[PDB]
């Protein structure tokens, strides 16, 4: 037992990480078979950051004009495209480390871990939710820009985050594995501000669900509720609404600890109304909504990769 | 900025995790060179462990008893022997994979990231304190026996951890790979409990200073105080002395922020005597203990390996 916040192993995604340099800036990337994956503001010096023309600068590039670095090893570059926000590197050689991949764009609400880099090199790693307002609430410095976050599917790495930005109230900002940026943002240096976030209601369920199965069971009362009344409390305290898609995805943990899901929305409809009064669930005093059910299944059932 | 929770890459520990099985039980294994370490519990059936007769049931074991498995791979045991309360089994192949590592024992309040594992495939990584009444506040299930903690330093692995049971709390006991346990913990089943815990105090005063370096501000107030009259009020409310070799650690985070460690003290007083009034510092409602010194540096610098 216990419940901890889990990252993926890292290993699969640490043999694809490598360092770029273009002129004077120096980024992360990505490489798989005989391509790098990079920001395209690796192409920018400071002053080009403010109002970048991206095609402009890329132009002004040739293939001898990357230098892309695999721990010692220097990688030749061959080819060069620009697929929305992010740099295609051709390189003379197929990565043999490359796993079994996909690229997804995964949803508002849904996990993945990311794998942080500078110059190429692992520095920790981590698991992250994309929040509703497509910000993530990462731990990014100067030079982390093309880690990569990610999950794994038995022996498949789905990569579904680059990292490209730090927005004002230190939330980050990226693109999936095709360069387009989740949320409404752009890489470019002027004012921008994420929305208004909100609270992941089926996951903090889920981890409710966590806690019944981890023996934290102070907090279900007697109650039930229907879904159009928990709705209309869970919009007062600026969670998302609740759909018939989430109930049937909390399907397995309901069914593992015998609570029904509208059951286990009147005990959270009471944690909203009345607070926690001091105590703690699974160790924390705010409700927690980083966990998806998967992710609670995985944990408490030892899901292996 | 940002602050998370941040694990170690877990690739080089990756490819050092191996399946051991004896008779009927099953759990993990280090391979490092051409030597196996497990728990020597494997050797036990259900009813053995209530009180096994270690070095009786191994007696009675031979090498071809232990079947090893890295991925598909058998590999084929040719000596075994029992250290403390790890199994030492040498196999006939080196691990080619095996990195450059050391066996640390670590002391509490000291850090490190566990590689949950299954039938010898990883689960997942996650961020660790060794509490000062030596037990770890981790997730881990029937079969995760034999995952191990580590650091890295440039290169190198220091293991310092390997799992062995559960503790009535949901709190997890273990060894170093030497086989000695971490506190007063014994591998048998019977009634036993952890001793109570306390706050880590230097690793609050190293989140306070990363709370600084990342604006978030509010709870420094104008006062110093002596060692003495801090530790004073530390007692009353369940946190470890704090002595000068720990000032002297906090030593580049206060030259860094240009807050003296007295001052950061006096701030922290503040927090004991006066709660934190419904605020958080850096997301979290409760002061965070499982961040060392250099936790925060690593993190705040991008420290990589
Ligand atoms: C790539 O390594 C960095 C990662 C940043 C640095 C600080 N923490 C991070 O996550 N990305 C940038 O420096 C990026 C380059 C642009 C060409 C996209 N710029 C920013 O992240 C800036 N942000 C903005 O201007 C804002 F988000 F629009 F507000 C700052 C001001 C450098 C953070
Ligand atoms: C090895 O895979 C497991 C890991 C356990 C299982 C539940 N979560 C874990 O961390 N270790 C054991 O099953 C262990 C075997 C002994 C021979 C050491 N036994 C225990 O952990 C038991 N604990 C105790 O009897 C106690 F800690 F002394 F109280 C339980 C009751 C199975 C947890």
């Amino acid at each position: 037992s216990g419940f901890r916040k889990m990252a993926f192993p890292s290993g699969k995604v640490e043999g694809c990480m490598v360092q770029v340099t273009c002129g004077t800036t120096t980024l992360n990337g990505l490489w798989l078979d005989d391509v790098v994956y990079c920001p395209r503001h690796v192409i920018c010096t400071s002053e080009d950051m403010l109002n970048p023309n991206y095609e402009d600068l890329l132009i002004r590039k040739s293939n001898h004009n990357f230098l892309v670095q695999a721990g010692n090893v220097q990688l030749r570059v061959i080819g060069h495209s620009m697929q929305n926000c992010v740099l295609k590197l051709k390189v003379d050689t197929a990565n043999p480390k490359t796993p079994k991949y996909k690229f997804v764009r995964i949803q508002p609400g849904q996990t993945f871990s990311v794998l942080a880099c500078y110059n190429g090199s692992p520095s920790g790693v981590y698991q992250c939710a994309m929040r509703p307002n497509f910000t993530i609430k990462g731990s990014f410095l100067n030079g982390s820009c093309g880690s990569v976050g990610f999950n794994i599917d038995y022996d498949c790495v789905s990569f579904c985050y680059m990292h490209h930005m730090e927005l004002p109230t230190g939330v980050h900002a990226g693109t999936d594995l095709e360069g387009n940026f989740y949320g409404p943002f752009v890489d470019r240096q002027t004012a921008q501000a994420a929305g208004t976030d909100t609270t992941i209601t089926v996951n903090v369920l889920a981890w409710l669900y966590a806690a019944v199965i981890n023996g934290d069971r102070w907090f279900l009362n007697r109650f039930t509720t229907t879904l159009n009344d928990f709705n209309l409390v869970a919009m007062k305290y600026n969670y998302e609404p609740l759909t018939q898609d989430h109930v049937d995805i909390l399907g397995p943990l309901s069914a593992q600890t015998g609570i029904a899901v509208l059951d286990m929305c009147a005990s959270l409809k009471e944690l909203l109304q009345n607070g926690m009064n001091g105590r703690t669930i699974l160790g924390s005093a705010l409700l927690e909504d980083e966990f998806t059910p998967f992710d609670v299944v995985r944990q408490c059932s030892g899901v292996t990769f």
